[PDB]
């Protein structure tokens, strides 16, 4: 099973460590080399009261997935406006973690003040844009690739929900 609760200092080693174990497979991240906990104390801090970072505990206590809510642009224009992202440890990959964190972090967003969230997919990682447009969620834009790695292009897709009424 999955509990989530709000990240804390203590967290950032394995949320990074969740984060570099994605990096392999080029398939939900935009680095292709491992970083540090330091590289992203910055970003950790970041979050806001409204804009958090929850992390989802297995039955053990060990911190499985977590789930980011980050500014879209630093502009009160903007201020209902935010993106969501969500990586799994690669070891619980093909579990059904997906569906769980998606659903919460919809549940989560109406009470954040969230009226559009938006998530930043990879073209070519079909599972996890299947996942969003079932729930709700409809392609809003694609980038050509403007993501390089290992000398290959790759393209982003913005997928986008409105959840206020």
């Amino acid at each position: 099973s999955l509990t989530l609760r709000l990240a804390e200092h203590r967290d950032l080693e394995a949320v990074v460590a969740i984060y570099n174990s994605t990096i392999a497979s080029r398939m939900v991240t935009a680095d292709t080399e491992p970083v540090t906990p330091e590289d992203r104390m910055e970003w950790f801090s970041g979050h806001t009261e409204s804009r958090p970072l929850y992390v989802a505990e297995d039955e053990n206590g060990n911190v499985a997935a977590w789930i980011s809510f980050e500014t879209f642009y630093g502009r009160p224009a903007y201020n209902k406006t935010a993106e969501v992202s969500i990586y799994i440890d690669e070891a619980c990959r093909g579990k059904g973690v997906g569906s769980y964190l998606l659903q919460e972090a919809l549940r989560i967003a109406p009470n954040l003040g969230i009226r559009s969230l938006m998530a930043f997919i990879f073209g070519h990682n079909k599972p996890s844009l299947k996942l969003f447009e079932k729930h709700g969620f409809a392609e809003w834009g694609l980038f050509p690739g403007i993501a390089e790695m290992d000398g290959k292009r790759y393209d982003l897709k913005i997928l986008g929900r409105e959840l206020s009424e």
